[PDB]
């Protein structure tokens, strides 16, 4: 494990933002580029509404649970 450390020049300090999909047998959360936020998202989002398009559709599995034993 490692700590997200804030403050260091060197290093990815990018963010990372969620999205659950409307619909109910989806309950998906899909992951957006960076620069968007769910206070100005709309209620009735969907994965239709991704810009991944590696997860841009309500068919698609969601990201499984990586992590190096
Ligand atoms: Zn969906």
């Amino acid at each position: 494990g490692s700590s997200g450390s804030s403050g260091e020049i060197s290093g990815f300090g990018q963010c990372l933002v969620w999205v659950q999909c409307s619909f109910p047998n989806c309950g998906k959360w899909r992951r957006l580029c960076g620069n968007i936020d769910p206070s100005v998202l709309p209620d009735n989002w969907s994965c239709d509404q991704n810009t991944d398009v590696q997860y841009n559709r309500c068919d698609i599995p969601e990201e499984t649970w990586t992590g190096l034993e």
